[PDB]
């Protein structure tokens, strides 16, 4: 359909404003390289690899192809309210970008203990109520 | 580069921008299905079957894929100023849409021919200085 096809290409645009922005041109989890998924959990930009190693939390983080996922308006809305500003100040609020513990990401194990103290132990965590004031 | 991502990622949303135009959402050749590619000999939105036969005209058509190719600003901004709209009324500024004389497009050889009357024959052509005003 060609209305179908209108919001289609109308959320493609919006994500492409998102891409864009200088903090969702990185990984919200490794900053190493460029992302190709979205965390929709979190509403973060992320990597394949950073994918992965999502998906072995439990629960898992919900991750979406951005090329191929057909996102809708309540998805690409989420995305527009969150990206990896939004959540640096979140779930790295306390994070020192200098010296704060990161894993060798070349290390899958070390990758979701990591994500583990991110996520789920928020040992960098401040409330998104403080993060956005 | 985050500098060369940032170019990159405004292109697709200045792409995105022109692939949610009603006329952009339909093929320009054969108006049956939606684009993947550009023919940036003309600055229209194609499909893959119809894309096909333009690299059968001689000289070919030069199309490009809308998902994988890292269009140029230079590009984009041609794409801008065209479209399928624009190209309409030059390719096709003398015909009907109710019963000019169209291919079987599941015909490949009926589909050159006819490609071959709108792009070097010019059948339907109104020149682009007249078709603009
Ligand atoms: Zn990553
Ligand atoms: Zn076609």
């Amino acid at each position: 359909s060609s209305a179908k096809r209108k919001q289609e290409e109308k959320h493609l645009k919006m994500l492409r404003d998102m891409t864009g922005l200088p903090h969702n041109r990185k990984c919200f989890d490794c900053d190493q390289r460029g992302p190709t998924y979205v965390n929709m959990t979190v509403g973060s930009f992320v990597c394949t690899s950073c994918s992965g190693s999502l998906r072995g939390l439990n629960p898992p983080h919900r991750v979406k192809s951005i090329s191929m996922t057909t996102f809708t308006q309540q998805e690409i809305e989420f995305l527009q309210k969150h990206g990896n500003e939004v959540c640096k100040q979140i779930w790295l609020g306390l994070f020192d970008d200098r010296s704060s513990a990161i894993p060798d990401f070349r290390d899958p194990q070390k990758v979701k203990e990591f994500l583990q103290e991110k996520y789920e132990k928020k040992r960098w965590y401040v409330p998104p109520e403080q993060a956005k004031v």
